[PDB]
């Protein structure tokens, strides 16, 4: 990988943030974007700003300038896509944060798994392409074939991994290298482990594991807190109906067009395309909002609030009020 120049670094330096608080459950992403010309300079700010912010890279020897390489690189690795580009990674970041720190779950946590997790959620989807797990094994492409070959079905992110390893083995990026032993060792496996989760085919067993865990007083320690950094990233992933319905309304927009642009690729390679890529069937955004809300999200943050993220009540509460919303877009339609 070239180097960050230091033009490149100095341009993200200098934006300001101002009228924005990062560590607020209501920052809203898509207003950072749209209030400068360079929005990708200013995601990169915000991510900058709020690992220097936890106080986490100073204690694990990370310095300011491998943190702001390390960004860089991995902004590189991210396409020009409707979703899965930069700024859902710099938003995945942001919530996380405040899950940790407004929801209390920094105190399930160690200060370097809480790094570790700020970090990860830079990597945990580099270089995709807006096209799911699903299309490469259908279409066998090389992805496909590979990951196939190599006896794993989460296409995505083995790539995903295999992309974050080769950015951390370049020491001018390495925010673990001043980490040693069984830390660094940590770090990496923790990493790793945690954006395997996220393949939404897994999501029903590592739900069901973490909440085993934490119903468990004798649950083995070390194994409690993986699943748990691995439920937090899974969390900033399906994080957006947690949000103020304008913002969740947003991504909702974005998702959808990325879904059926697949859909149309899917239609001139001849295979097959869901509902839900079809383009040629516009079902409303609310009905699948609504649906996404009850059969994954809703149950998904209930739960691990009850079980044990009591901190994190609102965004079962934010998810009930998005849903009304989307209910009262229906019912005046
Ligand atoms: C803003 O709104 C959204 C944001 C993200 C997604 C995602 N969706 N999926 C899939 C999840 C399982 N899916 C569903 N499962 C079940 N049981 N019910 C239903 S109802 C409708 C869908 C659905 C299909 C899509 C992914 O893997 C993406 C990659 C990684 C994380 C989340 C991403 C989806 C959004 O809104 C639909
Ligand atoms: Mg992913
Ligand atoms: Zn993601």
């Amino acid at each position: 990988v070239t180097a960050i120049t230091k033009v490149e670094r100095e341009a993200v330096l200098v934006c300001e943030l101002p009228s924005f608080d990062v560590t607020d459950v209501e920052f809203d992403l898509f207003r950072a974007r749209e209030s400068t010309d360079k929005p990708l300079d200013v995601a990169a700010a915000i991510a900058y700003r709020l690992l220097l912010g936890s106080g986490l890279p100073q204690k694990f020897g990370c310095s300011d300038e491998v943190l702001l390489n390390f960004i860089l690189q991995c902004r590189k690795k991210y396409r020009n896509v409707p979703y899965h580009n930069f700024y859902h990674v710099v938003d995945v970041c942001q919530t996380i944060h405040t899950f940790l720190y407004r929801g209390n779950v920094y105190e399930k946590l160690t200060e370097l798994e809480c790094f570790v997790l700020l970090i990860t959620a830079l990597v945990h989807d580099l270089d995709h392409m807006g096209l799911n797990n699903s299309f490469y094994l259908k279409t066998e492409s090389p992805l496909g074939i590979l990951s196939s070959a190599s006896g794993n079905t989460s296409v995505l992110e083995v790539h995903h991994c295999n992309l974050a390893v080769e950015i951390l083995s370049d020491p001018e990026s390495d925010v673990f290298d001043g980490l040693e032993g069984a830390e660094r060792t940590l770090a990496f496996r923790s990493m790793i482990d945690c954006v395997l989760a996220t393949d939404m085919a897994k999501h029903g067993s590592a739900l069901e594991a973490f909440l085993a865990s934490a119903a468990d007083q004798s649950s083995d320690e070390a194994a409690f807190h993986r699943m748990t950094m691995e439920i937090i990233l899974k969390a900033g992933d399906i994080s957006n109906v947690t949000k103020p319905f304008d913002i969740s309304r947003q991504w909702a927009m974005a998702v959808t067009e990325e879904f059926y642009r697949q859909g149309d690729m899917e239609k001139e390679r001849g295979v097959e395309v869901l509902p839900m890529f079809d383009r040629s069937k516009n079902m409303e955004l609310a009905k699948g909002q609504i649906g996404f809300i009850d059969f994954v999200a809703a149950p998904f943050f209930q739960k691990i609030v009850d079980a044990c993220l009591q901190g994190m009540q609102w965004t079962v509460d934010r998810i009930k009020s998005n849903r009304a919303q989307w209910e009262r877009v229906l019912e005046t339609r």
